[PDB]
């Protein structure tokens, strides 16, 4: 017996959608949802979405609480739709998916996932709910995480890192590294050799390895020595140079982050969506330097050092391709006289 | 002669309603009021209340000024409406109370407390205002409060903070402590001894006790040493476990204000008002340790060791009233062998 | 061929609109436009103004994204309208101007500042643009700002600082301190000598003079006794007199800032614009003084003592009028036996 | 080159969506949809559909403007989505279909009804558009209208009526009767053979036989007693019972048509869209009988004569399946003594 | 003292705005005005209009309900603003202008039309207001109507019909016929020889000449032979012709008038505002014929056919122009063999 009563009910007495039985009296008005405490409306929901107030609500109460994998990885592996649970996207305030399967009767296109209409959609299941590695084999189209071996199903360890209620985080009380397995058309498909996004904020930025310690420690001129990296041009790439009108370079966040710690800078996320290249609108505050679309990823400093050092350097211009987050990211290089000038991801 | 354009005059001139002559032009649209300032739009209040956006307007300007009673001590004391002011609640961007008494033509329910509408509702009366303490005595169901003594009335001595203009703070170039009084069906009713809360954030926490600087100052073997809470289950109830999925204890904000400093964690507040007791959604973002519901109380630290060491420890489970801000909070203690296991603000 | 479509194409690709081609699905809901990014609705633009949404997407969209001057700079000229650009208010979240000149098709008036139309307007002209200069001189009412020397026409040096996408900085990579012109009536205006504010915030206050260091460094007596201020009430007006109820002077910026180094205070900015002198409802957390209406305007310190040393300090009360950002401020100035009481911006 | 802006110049210049190049100036406000004519805004479009207001717009600016087939036909007959048309739903005031194919950059799931996502959908084909019928050969799933025959298909007579910019009508200057053809899974199929409504309405309804004629300028006992209906409480189902505070029987439209004639009376049609079976909640205003849900069918009295004569009247109850419109219809038909008590369209 | 809740308090008390003193409450919700009676709320005012709903609801209340010209004048004759009056526009639910004088303060462009900003604005001045006449003399730009003659101004006689409160009618109890003046740049115009619209409606279309009434009441043939009508294509142009897909010709409301009679059909008035020529997308329901832009103009049937009678019939096609409320109507003029084919008011 689903109502918008009982799922206020749940949000009230449990934080989230528990499946308990029980109604609050609730108040609709524009995009908010309140309930009644002691004859005053507490508001208990925003509609940031494009769906209605109500469904937008129950959709983010039955959002899944364990760590999940970030939208980036989910949209960069091409799930569509989610069996049986709500994977809320934190950076858009809103369902990742529009659909669901089991969830909810407005926005349900099945109730279980066997179902033929989710045969072309790629489906995201979850081993750590009994029955989801079997409707994984059982699917056309879907995604798999995993905290352990499925027979015979060959794995690709994922990033170490997962959501848990909109925290990005590595767990050490829970496990957020998970096995990852894709099927298209009924096929299992090898999922690519990658790297891996860190996904840090510029707030709260740690280094993870030694290289990203002394970069953040260091003078640029020394950390370029240290890490042999002349020619490579990480004076304009990773330092960024605020000397023109123009903002040169500043395409790795860690570069970012040492900037943050010195002088502030406004970035406008002008497409605020959870993506392994991030495209900023920045505005240096001391100098005025300035650019409209900063691309900007978090690559450990140790496997960005790696990429652009296995680069071949003699020719003027070139897109180079990098799996990162399971996705194909194009970078153009560009050289002269065998050294970089300069290595962006490539604006579309 | 009451008018929007007379409320907003008094906004833009007076920085609140102050019962001044004028008028400014103004435009409402969807829930904001803007007035013109050298021909362009000038956001004055942006409606976050279940009412009409012009009378939420009204009732914001005409908002209690000085130091008042905390939204919690209100409600827990039973105040239904206010007498000729507006105690405007800031944690829900709203008015305390839904009705008002000589404040706002679409609001009122009466001019004056004295009319046999208010007889039933508990009015707040301010004695600082002349006239209420009189008010007071005849009205059939109330709460009062004075800086001072009322003749023959017996007073309970409140919380030391008190809010101004949404700022909880203990005043000193002003007075937030109050006498209370308090009449139900006609008849002076004495308030309990109380425990008050402490009403701080995590972000700006102070110690307001030796005991409270040496827990944020010890590590917690020494501190427990130190003030012999050995079998009282701080090391749960007040530091918090985070070693499992569900996060363990963690009901006393001093604990919460201590993990703080360490590392970052999200607390949803997902019913979002003023209460004595506090439920979040807690998300750890170094462990991954999460709780749905955990209860947090922001007591003295030296109040919560009293009320803890006062306690029978020799049954399983049972449930212990505690009165605070006037309320009684029931808290389940759990006990093995003598020693306490968890004691938390039971969760209804 | 203008289009919603194509406005949020540039948004999507360019960071703002930059004139490309292209077309990108777009929902629009409530205030709220979306983009449609692999089935799923993006946040690009959520209208805070009182213009149609999309017409308020377009002006955002095409707003100057090179230093301008700061919107109180330009209402202080009385600028109604911009040639051929929008001057966006980030302090307001909208327009600066209601009307434009050849930028949108639903606000313009003109496509071209020549039009009769525009003649009693003060149109805003930019030299760095190819023939505003020629417009301006043509143009009945307007101001110019310039980089460099106009043949024959008297400059008056703006502020050191402008607005870069709604960052407000002194240029290094970038030119910020502008010329300024002003024509009233066909006739060329000379700009008045003034002051000029320095626009900084309250969190990241940075002192400009060795007298602002002294000011923020040194306890109270000494900084007054070194820089002779005995008898000009630098105690009231600057630091600041918490003792009472009603917070006794505070109307220096810096005054503020040294104040929220040692305890924090809260601002309540009721008419939320850019202005010469702001006004706010102050609430001091330590004390609980506060004052409804506080002027507040950041002066370099020396240009305060510069100003109040240069008063006759001889009559009771008087209104002392300085120009500041090209506008007059007026001050009350109160004096007893020759010593100042107080000194501050008038409230009107 | 689509574009708010040139869906709006098509509407404002060609009446509705017919391809012209061009733009008009437009402003959108809460659901409602205005361009600027002279200076002043004029409303084109009021969103009364749960889409986003521009996509509404653009999807009924892109309505299908020839004769249709009625929405109930086309819900009957399993459609899901059209093929390069908008079926404008005029009872709903909304699209008939949630997708489209290859109308709006919004709303498509494809361009073409032949790319894969389209294969498991019930696709609408209109032989009177050039490849519709080929495309029809080739898909899984559809529903075919045309105006004659196609080779090698038996066709299913349809309507006499069809929807014509909302009108339903009978065409003179224009085939109002379309041959229908079914595919599922690959098959054609043998379509049912199937009565149908007559859509008409109650303010302007016409007899179409002369038993019609007759029933309307009869008297009741001259009709039932020319047409031989003795036993089949005609007296009850079709001219209705308004003596008691239940309304009896009324469930046939031509017999509200002649109540109409004599005494008005109020149809809520609490489920306002196009089905083949209408629920009202009805009012007489001469009686005051009323019924919560009254079934009313629009069949030719004819036809309702042969189902209700084609009929065993031997038992107390059961369920009579009428294929209508294509579908399913359940009526309950209640007997005692081998006569009708009633006979209604099943609320079920 | 202007006031939302004064002019709710003259709307309820007075039926519009009448300068009375008074308040009642207000509430605003969305764009609807309510107010308060005996503790519930009653709508006054739905806002319609691109304005704020409070402003809208203030020029309203401040409508002229005098008969005032019909807004389709008020524009031909380019109108831009009124003196000291709001000209409703009962077609919009909207101010017929954009700005004010003298009415409203979020509108009011000035308080008298005799301010320097109302010079290049074509001014609307009614010789009924004491003064007025006189502030025409004065005015650089308007438009002025009269009852009688004004001293050294040639008067243009006026329509006969006026608009009183959104009621267009030729007054028998009040004056309707205006004399007209205009002046442009300080000249008095002559204004040019005209015909008027007749401003009728389909449902309550009255013949104003025997013609008129001959055409109502004979059959085409008869009619036709009567006037001498031969060759002109009254059979197509004024009768219309609905026996193909595209109805032909109808673009005289009088023809439209008769069909309706015989015949219901349904204009689509998709740009819904005053003006002399109207397009309706029109479905005939009888036929079936139809016509995406129907072009329609009311003239006097003697009026159209002495316009027609006075053609060239000698060349394929060409623009006829005609003046009609003063304005300059496009024609579409296509003959053969010195005969009519069709005479449409140019879609253009």
């Amino acid at each position: 017996a689903m109502s918008l009563e009982n799922v206020a009910f749940n949000v009230v007495n449990k934080g989230h959608f528990d499946g308990q039985q029980g109604e609050v009296p609730v108040s609709i008005i524009n995009n908010t949802v309140y309930t009644k405490v002691d004859g005053v409306d507490v508001e208990l929901f925003e509609n940031k979405t494009t769906l209605p107030v109500n469904v937008a609500f129950e959709l983010w109460a039955k959002r899944n609480i364990k760590p999940v994998p970030e939208v980036k990885i989910l949209n960069n592996l091409g799930v569509d739709i989610a069996a049986n649970t709500v994977i809320w996207d934190y950076k858009r305030d809103a369902p990742a998916h529009i659909s669901t399967i089991g969830v909810c009767s407005m926005t349900d296109i099945a109730k279980k996932p066997t179902e033929t209409i989710c045969a072309p959609l790629t489906v995201f299941f979850d081993g750590r709910v009994d029955g989801q590695v079997d409707l994984f084999r059982n699917a056309r189209n879907g995604v798999l995480i995993t905290e352990g071996s499925v027979k015979g199903l060959q794995p690709s360890v994922g990033p170490k890192q997962a959501s848990l209620n909109g925290v990005t985080l590595i767990g050490e009380a829970v496990k957020t590294q998970f096995n990852y397995y894709k099927k298209v058309d009924g096929v299992v498909q090898q999922l690519p050799e990658t790297y891996f996004t860190q996904s840090r904020n510029l707030q709260e930025f740690k280094p993870r390895s030694q290289m990203e310690i002394d970069f953040l420690e260091l003078a640029m001129d020394e950390f370029i020595e240290r890490y042999k990296l002349e020619g490579y041009a990480f004076e304009h790439i990773v330092y960024g140079d605020f000397s023109h009108s123009q903002l040169g370079g500043l395409h790795l966040l860690i570069g970012l982050a040492k900037r943050f710690k010195e002088s502030p800078f406004e970035l406008e996320d002008f497409i605020p969506m959870d993506s392994t290249v991030k495209n900023y609108f920045i505005t240096d505050a001391q100098t005025g330097s300035s650019k409209c679309v900063c691309s900007v990823i978090d690559l450990l400093l140790d496997d960005f050092v790696e990429i652009i050092k296995s680069q071949d350097l003699s020719v003027v211009s070139k897109v180079v391709k990098v799996t990162i987050d399971y996705t194909e990211i194009s970078f153009m290089l560009w050289c002269k006289d065998g050294h970089v000038e300069t290595f962006y991801p490539k604006l579309q």
